[PDB]
């Protein structure tokens, strides 16, 4: 029943501007919007970057994972 988040983890090889491209790119945010969560990411060393459905923070998961980021979901509480 509860509502689920997204989360990004921060990783040693990937290009901040890769991220907020990624975040673009999969969610339509924009470049303010990318650029603060990647940074979110970057200094505090993970982000919610969604929230919705358990069902569709599966497909965001997935859609992070084939761009070659670390994201996890989990029930936000
Ligand atoms: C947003 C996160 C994944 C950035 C990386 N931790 C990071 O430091 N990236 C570096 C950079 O953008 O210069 C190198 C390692 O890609
Ligand atoms: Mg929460
Ligand atoms: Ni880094």
């Amino acid at each position: 029943e509860a509502p689920w988040v997204t989360i990004v983890w921060d990783d040693p090889v990937n290009l901040m501007s890769y991220v907020t491209y990624v975040f673009q790119k999969l969610f339509g945010y924009s470049e303010p919007h990318a650029t603060k969560l990647m940074l979110q990411v970057h200094n505090e060393g993970k982000a919610v970057v969604s929230a919705g459905s358990r069902e569709s923070m599966e497909v965001d998961v997935s859609k992070l994972h084939a761009a070659g980021l670390w994201a996890t979901m989990q029930q936000d509480r």
